[PDB]
């Protein structure tokens, strides 16, 4: 439903035009590289830094962003269930105000897996 590119250094995060609702199910993976900073160390897949650098909870990692909120998402999610509306948004979760710094982009397919419709 939609590929493209994250860029690491785009604080506001990239849309992707999906309009997600409630109950809607999801399908994501991510590929590639990323730099949270200029050492050689600062490495990060959307699953997070790598772990010779740690950071804190979530921070440079790929998430969602929802409604305003972030989700996990990481190296992918398979048939999750959307538990708010809102345009899906793919960021890269370093701190605010640093991401001059960042460089690299992931590669990122979303495959909206079913819209909401209950059997009743």
């Amino acid at each position: 439903d939609w590929s493209g590119s994250v860029p690491a250094n785009a604080e506001n995060g990239k849309s992707t035009g999906l309009i997600l609702k409630q109950g809607d199910t999801i399908s994501v993976v991510a590929h590639g590289w990323v730099k949270y900073g200029r050492d050689n160390v600062e490495w990060a897949a959307p699953d997070g830094p790598v772990p010779n650098n740690p950071q804190p909870s979530s921070i440079a990692t790929l998430v969602a962003k929802i409604a305003n909120k972030k989700f996990a998402i990481g190296n992918g999610v398979l048939h999750k269930t959307v538990p708010v509306d809102g345009e899906l948004i793919l960021l890269f979760n370093d701190v605010p105000g640093t991401f001059g710094d960042n460089s690299g982009e992931f590669q990122v397919e979303v495959i909206i897996e079913s819209r909401y419709s209950p059997l009743k």
